[PDB]
């Protein structure tokens, strides 16, 4: 943290943040969500980290070089240490990236190494080559060298993500799945784990061994698992919570900008809200059924009347304001809703659905005030505009993600936030073999367009290919885009250091501070 001259610091430097749900895990190789990553950034630090405005900056690596964007060499600071006092070395990173790549670890982010094109990753994922064949090596204790199979100019931007953070081999090997328990865990970020009560709280305390410990101000941070946005706001207003989670309650939100205008933060966010269709399951494997659902949803009602929290109606997967995005807005989005409805009805009738045999399916969502109210509204809009019947089903976060990976669903509420600011952070998740592909979409044409983006050596050709890739996705109606999120949350007047300038919202509690109040 960089406390501004003049600021009066509170005597007690503790913070309480809501985290939206109970985490899937605390192991960097077993997580995939925002809640999980919020806690991970405080405990595990990778090669690079984001600064307070979101720029890729020095983490464990203090400096790095690249040769033709294919061989990246990272010089690790010599005072980097784990919470047990032992050094963080290049060997830790070799072990860790090998564990991520290993099929036996079954990470949901195994494909992150394919996104960066580390040499030999495809063969390791497939079981053809051993994980020790991965294109990473320790040149010495403080030098980590990564070899890619082709030039990736934006490679370093990927390195702030939890999947590529280091994990402690000795603890993993001795305790197995219980290595993350408070008594066994070892961490290298600004904090360490003090307590973990499932469905109650996660308490972190300052890590004295952290290399930048002298700049850390907050001594303890608590992360809560409240999935009800209304309850999160209530506990914030009662005084218990200092920072809410960033998913807002339909019931209370508008009241808040009038009631407490200086505490309501609203900033740009590179995330897209959508309804995910299981593409491999009949009758959702029929493009007409998918297109009907896409067109019959009325974005103006939902975005402006139902939710009404600052969002923009979406027509794509990658947010149009992503660095490098130059998207073509489709003609259906410019039409009137009545024209969209007509076309949807015609396509469904062509699909084989009558009124004696209507289309009936499930709509899965994760427990939440926001998602429930929106799902009830969408169910009503689809019934009215298209004559379809939907059965709502709620599941807790960890169960919900599992269901989507397994393919045991019809349609599901979904949302993806960028991991790095570049269109492939979104587009790579729709590749046929991606570990992050929960739409179960497989398109050879789509895959080819993305493969060609690193075959060109200029950004104009690259951006045109990304635009074409979005058109392919839209053509196939892989998903039902709803709106582009905004990062809206409540932050007490006394919480300093939160700028809201980072469109990826990669917050580090080591950068915050409590002002005397």
């Amino acid at each position: 943290a960089d406390v501004p001259a003049g600021v009066q610091l509170a005597d007690k430097q503790t913070l309480v943040r809501n985290n939206g749900s109970e985490v899937q895990s605390l192991d960097p190789h077993k997580i995939e969500g925002v809640p999980e990553s919020n806690v991970s950034r405080d405990l595990f630090e990778g090669l690079l980290i984001s600064d307070v405005e979101g720029h890729p900056s020095p983490g464990v690596a203090e400096k790095w070089e690249n040769k033709d964007f294919k061989v990246w060499t990272f010089h690790l600071r010599e005072n980097a240490k784990w919470s047990d006092g032992t050094p963080v070395t290049a060997h830790d990173f070799v072990y860790s990236w090998q564990r991520l790549a290993d099929p036996n670890t079954a990470s949901p982010y195994a494909s992150y190494l394919q996104y960066g094109h580390i040499a030999n990753i495809d063969d390791i994922i497939a079981g053809k080559k051993p994980a020790t064949d991965l294109g990473v090596k320790a040149l010495d204790d403080h030098t980590f060298e990564v070899t890619l199979s082709e030039p990736v100019p934006y490679f370093y931007k990927l390195l702030v993500h939890p999947s590529v953070s280091p994990v402690p081999k000795s603890a993993v090997e001795k305790f197995g799945d219980k290595w993350t328990q408070p008594a066994n865990i070892v961490t290298n970020g600004a904090y360490k784990l003090k307590n973990w009560v499932v469905n109650e709280r996660i308490v972190l305390e300052r890590n004295p061994q952290y290399w930048d410990n002298a700049k850390t101000v907050i001594n303890q941070v608590t992360y809560l698992p409240i999935s009800s946005e209304v309850t999160d706001v209530n506990r914030y207003r009662s005084g218990e919570i200092d920072m809410t989670y960033n998913n807002m309650p339909i019931e209370l939100f508008q009241k808040l900008k009038k009631e407490i205008p200086n505490e309501v933060r609203v900033d740009p966010y590179l995330c897209t809200y959508y309804y995910e269709i299981n593409n491999q399951k009949a009758p959702f494997n029929d493009v007409r059924v998918r297109t009907a659902l896409k067109l019959a949803l009325d974005r103006d009602i939902i975005v402006n009347k139902v939710k009404n929290q600052g969002d923009l109606p979406a027509y794509s997967y990658t947010p149009p304001y992503t660095d490098g995005a130059k998207l073509v807005e489709p003609e259906w989005f410019k039409w009137s809703q009545q024209k969209r409805n007509e076309e949807a009805k015609k396509l469904l009738a062509e699909a084989g659905f009558t009124a004696d045999k209507p289309l009936t399916f499930d709509l899965l969502y994760n427990t939440s005030d926001l998602h429930k109210k929106l799902a009830i509204a969408v169910a009503s809009i689809w019934k009215k505009n298209l004559g379809v019947n939907v059965n709502l089903e709620n599941q807790e976060w960890k169960t919900f993600l599992d269901t989507r990976h397994q393919g045991t669903f019809d349609v599901a509420r979904a949302g993806w936030c960028a991991d790095y600011n570049e269109p492939t952070s979104f587009l790579n998740t729709m590749l046929s073999d991606s570990s992050n592909n929960t739409a179960h979409y497989k398109s050879p044409a789509f895959d080819k367009l993305i493969a060609d983006t690193l075959k060109v050596a200029d950004d104009t050709q690259r951006s045109e290919l990304y635009a074409k890739a979005e058109q392919q996705l839209d053509k196939d109606s892989a998903i039902v885009p709803v709106y582009y999120y905004v990062n809206a949350r409540l932050v007490k007047p006394w919480v300093g250091g939160y700028t809201g300038k980072d469109p990826l919202d990669n917050i580090y509690v080591k950068n915050l501070y409590i002002i005397k109040h």
